[PDB]
């Protein structure tokens, strides 16, 4: 059950793109419940709806005649019902009864069950709807069960969204894997709380007699919040999709925004081990609150004696007091007594006294009147609570205890707590209130009656307490639990309020008796004393690191291996140790065969002992590749392997005390070198980029001062310099030499590297390959497999960007002007050699110019003229192999392609940061200016302006760095132009490789390419040799070259090319005597004069 | 390197280990001792080391016989001067200043990025658990926005420093790779370029 | 809260990954210029040197 | 402007690759219009001394 159930996410849709989005999609390869349904295996069972469902059925005649959705679908509350009349869909919102197989199928008069609506039977029809032909569209296709009706139902924001598609079927009870996309049909506003549903067969048993047909098949699968990448075509159609959760390859190609991936290692996500448990530790129990005084005095205070306090820095036993069977009543006005058992506060205020049983009615926090107002009533502003217990048995007396008097009225004491406590004739609001004279009065009844009085009289001792809540330190709390300790696992933990997540370990970390926990050199905490055991624990973080995917090209294989960076494989997954296959959907996006490296834990690759060159790099000398490994596995004999890299081919120079190796033959070579020279010249209208023509944003921007001019000054410097770079590399020629008619000098064929006038455009044939094989921002093209041609996007628009305040500007020299400078340099080089790089250009025959370039590398001139046929044939062949190479693959042009790709990523990141929220209510200025008043809109806009302006400073700073990095390559290229092309550099490996003969420049987009011509000696003899020779009395030494032995005879030769010559007075010089030199051999030096004296 | 791998910061291994680097230096020296310049341009062609030296003497414009007639003095001065390099490198710490500086600058940048975690940025604390326990959410988010903006400005600062320092090391690596091809594989005549 | 600022924690990782890959390019371009691994000679002493 | 956007019967308007709005279905009578920004740019002044 897979690749079903994708729908167009909304109505805003658009052409030819990869769009990555989050929604309640059906995740790929989840198990759908197939209700295979047949006669006795039969019913319409109610099913939970959850977050929404993919639903499908094998169908034609609308056998699934409808659906019912709601909380209950039968009683009290409204329900949505959807029914196929024989033509059309019916919708109602009514609270239907549906006690059985649902057959309340009564319908309106105009085409009953056929056109006008059905299920009329209920009591709250707040919505009703008639469709057109939405049951005939099912009935259109040929034969029942030979088609699948396919739907998504999702409920959010008070809307039921309905999407559908309808497709052919071959198996009457299966759900095929064929990809198709559902269209939206409805966004029903009905607001119903759907949590359950059922399909409707409405007592049907179809005349489509496959089984007698109290039977069908239908399918339910739950939607889940998942990230899909959706691929649109040029008609705005979804054509493909990727569930980014499924496996590490799906995650990779979502992260890369592509459906195809090249061979490489890619970073995709962070691994971060979750905690297994929780550890809470607190000290030995101590500092119990002094409640025994307030609560457990043997005889309590009278109403007027009223013992009272406030208490702090203590642990409250209130859980016990609440758990106590004693108290006749207790009430909290504040937060519930059930939580005061464990809650924390800055302090408590507490007091105690007595009442005749009746007056407990008035004493509470939240309660006031002339009883409590004139002997104890507290302010109702604390977390106040009140408790009562038996005075009737203890501190009562049978007369009524005349010491435990009644409340002492004093109407004028309006203030809380003061609420006249006092034993005084004081009852009025303001009369003189001495002792007993006729001005003033005292209620003086007895409260404390004994337990044999009626249950009204029966008096209570009473306590009130009042907890105080502040941001200040909570000096009172209920008791707190300590857990078991959990060593050697990632856990949550808490000491005395030092909370974290980590791995707790036993430790050797000695520290002083007064110290509770250790910091480290970073000043993060790393060790703690256990408050109960006094164990010295050491804390380290739970394992985390980058996750990287190792892949061949997806072109070649969809197998992948995964590297968890830096971690020990012991911490990594509860795996199943197959090579090749990650059980990834369930197991850690990964889940299989394991290997350890210093880079971290490597999964799914096989370790191989045979070394190879490094294909995909990993670290610490480990590399990976896609390789044949076991012929027993059929084509899957190719798997990902990991190995220690080979440094190079092993070799053994046979060092000899008296042997020298000298070349007998040579090979000409042509080597490409590719260099970047300039970036895309860019500018940004910062006031449009920030504000989008919001006038109010344009006002607020001015407060920041120079920035919008400063950034444009900086980019104008970078932009001007791209023309300086391009000018300094190419404009080294003094004069524009005309390209000659004859393209062929002394057998050497230039016709592929000069322009051709007979066949426009006006570039060399090799420049046409080079201008083809590069991708601009998304215009142009290049691919490493060799499977691409023609621009991937609009060229005069680069791909997009020219509409967001961003702009890109033309170069000063057009590509035709660059191709005119290379045509000038090559035609000058072919007709005049080094001379135009010093004086004026001097004509010289190309064969002679080559002989003097051979002479420059220490190969004597005659070697060229005697071999000119071979040298021309090797040159002409090597030029043709450059065309074959550039035609085959663009992998040589990677440097020029990268200059574009970095600039594309720089602009696309700068554009994406426009959409970013930055802690405003919205990233859209029209929202902020419509939803709010100006004094709030200013703060919202200021957050956007600050975010956007910081985003521009980032981009221009990246471009300053990148421009400086490109300038270093423009200066190096300008140097190679002067030294390699205009001359013959002797700097080893500066121009080409081997001995340097000459070089030709060629134009390329954003760069230059050099074709270096070099001479490589390539076959060698191995000769006996001597440092000097002794003739008569004296050592003779070679003027140039080496003395070597031909097996027969001693000869002298140049050491770049074996050319054995007679040893003579001409090619040797004398020094010293025969004894001085080590290992001098004894042989004749010939004299050209002696036979002429003998004449 | 201190502890490092334990606050989101991490340091990764190089591809070539020091034991692989030390194989390439041994290959380059033993090529230079037995085949001279030849393995740069062609394949390695074996040559007796005294004759290789006589041709390198001819390259500076001193006639070959000045070597052969003095070979004992020249070998003694060579063996002597190599031993002084070993003695000097045994004795003094100051010679490798450029390489120790590369370590020190990275150590300072990371320890600055680390200290900025403890910085307050005008919030009520630099600890998220203080903010999340002392306040209700409408206040807590604004106090966290101060820390997030502070910490994110500190990362954008650090990455910009490393981008500049990486270009400064690259300009040294390109020069060093050039001294390899010109000074080791050959006999470059550029005055005071090689020694 | 960190999601609201968009790209930056991806962008910073791409920049550090670029610098990190280049350290192997620098180290390779200096040392890996030799064509073949020439085995070190048994004799350490040549013509007196 | 009038446009060649082929966009589907349920769709109302198009976003570009950067997801700014680029085209719309006229709600009073269903033409497919395409929207481009009003002209903007740098001004530069060219001068002798
Ligand atoms: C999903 O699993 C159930 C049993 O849990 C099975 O009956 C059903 O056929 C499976 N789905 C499919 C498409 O086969
Ligand atoms: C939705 O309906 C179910 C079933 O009666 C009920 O448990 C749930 O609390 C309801 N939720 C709402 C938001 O009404
Ligand atoms: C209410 O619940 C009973 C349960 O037996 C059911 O028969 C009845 O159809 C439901 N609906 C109404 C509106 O009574
Ligand atoms: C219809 O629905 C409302 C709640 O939406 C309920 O109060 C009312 O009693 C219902 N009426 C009948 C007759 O079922
Ligand atoms: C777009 O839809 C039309 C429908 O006739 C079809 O002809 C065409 O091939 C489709 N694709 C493209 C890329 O135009
Ligand atoms: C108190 O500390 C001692 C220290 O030895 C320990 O044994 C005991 O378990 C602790 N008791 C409580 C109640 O924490
Ligand atoms: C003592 O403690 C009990 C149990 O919590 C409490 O109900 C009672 O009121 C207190 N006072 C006396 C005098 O027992
Ligand atoms: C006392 O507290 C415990 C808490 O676990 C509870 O199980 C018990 O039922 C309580 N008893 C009374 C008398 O409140
Ligand atoms: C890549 O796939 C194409 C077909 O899509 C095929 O022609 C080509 O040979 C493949 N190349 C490799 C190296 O896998
Ligand atoms: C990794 O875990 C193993 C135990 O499975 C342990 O022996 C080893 O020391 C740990 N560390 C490393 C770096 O391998
Ligand atoms: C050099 O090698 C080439 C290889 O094609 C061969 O044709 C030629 O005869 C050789 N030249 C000499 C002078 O040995
Ligand atoms: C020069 O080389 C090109 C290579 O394609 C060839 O077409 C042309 O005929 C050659 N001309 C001569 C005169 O050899
Ligand atoms: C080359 O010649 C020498 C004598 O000078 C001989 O000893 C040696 O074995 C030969 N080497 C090869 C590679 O043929
Ligand atoms: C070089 O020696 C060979 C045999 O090794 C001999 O045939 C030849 O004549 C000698 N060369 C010359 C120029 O005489
Ligand atoms: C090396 O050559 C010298 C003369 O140049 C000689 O004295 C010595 O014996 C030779 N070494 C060997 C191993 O033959
Ligand atoms: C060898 O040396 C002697 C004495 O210097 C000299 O006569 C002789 O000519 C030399 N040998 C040859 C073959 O020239």
């Amino acid at each position: 059950s897979s690749m079903r159930g994708v729908y167009y996410p909304d109505e805003i849709f658009r052409s030819d793109t990869l769009y990555l989005t989050q929604d309640l999609f059906l995740p790929f390869y989840s198990n759908v419940t197939g209700f295979h349904t047949i006669n006795h295996t039969f019913g319409n069972p109610v099913i939970p709806f959850k977050d929404g469902i993919y639903f499908a059925a094998t169908e034609k005649s609308n056998v699934v005649r409808g659906w019912v959705f709601g909380s209950t679908m039968n009683n009290k509350s409204q329900s949505v019902i959807i029914i196929n009349n024989s033509t059309n869909v019916v919708i109602r919102a009514c609270n239907f009864e549906l006690c059985d197989n649902p057959f309340f199928a009564v319908s309106k008069p105009m085409g009953t069950q056929t056109h006008t609506m059905i299920f009329d039977n209920a009591f709250n029809c707040t919505f009703e709807y008639i469709s057109d032909a939405f049951s005939l569209d099912v009935s259109e296709k040929s034969g029942n069960f030979k088609h699948l009706r396919e739907f998504v139902f999702k409920n959010k924001d008070g809307f039921l969204y309905v999407y559908k598609g309808y497709q052919p079927i071959d198996v009457v009870r299966d759900l095929p894997s064929g990809f198709n996309t559902l269209k939206p049909i409805f966004k029903l506003p009905l607001g119903i709380n759907i949590t359950n549903f059922r399909a409707i067969l409405t007592a049907f048993s179809p005349a489509q007699d496959i089984w007698g047909t109290s039977a069908a098949a239908y399918f339910v699968g739950y939607l889940k919040p998942t990230t899909f990448m959706l691929k649109y075509d040029e008609n705005g159609t979804i054509t493909d999709a990727v569930d980014c959760s499924q496996n590490p390859l799906a995650e990779l190609k979502c992260s890369v925004k592509s459906f195809e991936i090249d061979k490489g290692i890619y970073q995709t996500s962070n691994f971060r081990v979750v905690p297994s448990g929780d550890v809470v530790r607190f000290p030995n129990i101590t500092n119990l609150c002094p409640f025994g005084e307030v609560f457990n005095a043997t005889k309590f205070p009278s109403v007027y004696a009223w013992e009272r306090k406030k208490i702090s820095n203590c642990v409250a036993d209130y859980s016990v007091l609440y758990n106590s069977t004693f108290f006749s009543t207790f009430k909290c006005y504040g937060v519930s007594a059930t939580k005061l058992n464990d809650l924390c506060f800055s302090n408590v205020y507490a007091d105690s006294f007595v009442v005749k049983g009746d007056d407990v009615r008035q004493i509470a926090p939240g309660q006031t009147g002339v009883i409590a107002d004139y002997n104890y009533k507290l302010p109702d502003d604390f977390m106040g609570c009140v408790l009562a217990w038996n005075t009737r048995n203890i501190d009562a007396t049978s007369t009524g205890n005349y010491n435990y008097k009644y409340r002492y009225l004093r109407h004028g004491k309006l203030r809380p707590f003061e609420r006249d406590i006092s034993n005084v004739p004081f009852s009025p609001d303001g009369k003189p209130c001495t002792p007993p004279a006729l001005n003033c009065y005292w209620p003086l009844n007895d409260y404390g009656f004994y337990t044999t009085t009626g249950i009204g009289y029966q008096p209570y001792r009473v306590v009130v307490l009042s907890f105080e809540l502040l941001n200040a330190p909570a000096t009172v709390c209920g008791p707190k639990l300590s857990t078991d300790l959990i060593k050697n696992q990632c856990v949550n933990f808490n000491f005395n309020g030092l909370t974290g997540t980590g791995v707790l370990t036993p430790s050797s970390k000695r520290f002083q008796p007064f110290q509770q926990f250790g910091r480290d050199v970073s000043d993060f905490t790393d060790s703690v004393r256990d408050p109960k055991t006094s164990e010295i624990l050491d804390i380290s973080p739970c394992s985390f690191g980058g996750v990287s995917v190792i892949t061949p090209g997806t072109n070649a294989s969809s197998e992948v291996a995964v590297l968890y960076q830096d971690v020990n494989c012991t911490d990594v997954s509860t795996a199943i140790h197959a090579d090749q296959l990650t059980p990834a959907w369930r197991i850690y996006s990964t889940g299989n065969n394991v290997f350890q490296t210093q880079a971290g834990c490597l999964i799914g690759a096989e370790h191989v002992d045979t070394s190879y060159e490094c294909d995909i790099p990993i670290g610490a000398g480990i590399c990976a590749s896609y390789h044949t490994v076991s012929l027993l596995r059929s084509t899957s004999q190719k798997s990902i392997v990991a190995y220690t890299m080979s440094l190079g081919a092993d070799s053994s120079i046979a060092y000899s005390n008296n042997t020298i190796a000298i070349p007998t033959n040579f090979s000409i070579s042509i080597t490409t070198e590719v260099m970047p020279v300039s970036m895309a010249k860019t500018s940004v209208d910062c006031n449009m980029y920030i504000c989008g023509d919001s006038t109010e944003c344009a006002n607020l921007l001015l407060q920041y001062g120079s920035f919008c001019t400063q950034l444009n000054r900086a980019l104008s410097g970078i932009a001007a310099e791209q023309d300086r770079n391009t000018r300094e590399v190419f404009a080294q020629v003094k004069q524009m030499y005309k390209t000659p008619t004859l393209k062929y000098f002394g057998g050497f064929n230039f016709s592929q590297i000069l322009p051709d006038p007979l066949k426009p455009t006006k570039r060399s044939f090799i420049e046409d390959l080079l201008f083809n094989k590069v991708t601009l921002a998304d215009a142009g093209f290049m691919k490493q497999y060799g499977e691409c041609l023609g621009d991937i996007n609009a060229r005069d628009l680069i791909c997009a960007q020219k509409f967001n305040g961003l702009t890109v500007l033309p170069p000063l020299l057009t590509d035709d002007m660059i191709a005119a400078y290379t045509a000038a340099l090559v035609s000058g080089t072919a007709t005049a050699g080094w001379t135009f790089g010093a004086g004026a250009a001097l004509q010289i025959p190309f064969a002679m110019q080559m002989a003097y370039r051979f002479n420059g590398i220490g190969v004597t001139q005659n070697v060229l003229y005697e071999n000119q046929k071979q040298i021309a044939n090797q040159f002409n062949k090597a030029i043709s192999q450059i065309q074959e190479s550039l035609t085959t693959t663009s992998t040589a042009l990677g440097k020029l392609q990268d200059v574009v790709n970095q600039n594309a990523q720089a602009l696309n990141t700068l554009v994406k940061q426009l959409s970013s929220n930055f802690g405003a209510i919205s990233s859209v200025l029209n929202d902020i200016l419509s939803r709010l008043d100006p004094p709030e809109a200013e703060v919202q806009i200021d957050r956007l302006i600050t975010g956007r302006l910081q985003s521009l400073q980032t981009y221009v700073t990246q471009q300053l760095i990148r421009a400086a990095e490109i300038r270093a390559s423009a200066n190096l290229a300008a140097t190679k132009m002067s030294e390699c092309v205009l001359g013959q550099s002797k700097r080893v490996d500066f121009c080409g490789k081997g001995y340097h003969l000459m070089s030709f420049p060629q134009a390329a987009p954003h760069g230059v390419v050099f074709l270096h011509v070099t001479y490589v000696p390539s076959q060698e003899r191995n000769f006996t040799t001597a440092p000097a020779i002794c003739h008569e009395g004296k050592a003779y030494f070679p003027r140039e070259g080496v003395f070597v032995f031909n097996g027969t005879s001693w000869f002298i030769t140049q050491r770049n090319f074996f050319s054995p010559q007679i040893i003579t007075t001409d090619n040797t010089f004398v020094s010293g005597n025969c004894d001085v030199v080590i290992g001098i051999i004894n042989n004749t030096v010939y004299d050209p004069l002696q036979p002429e004296l003998d004449s």
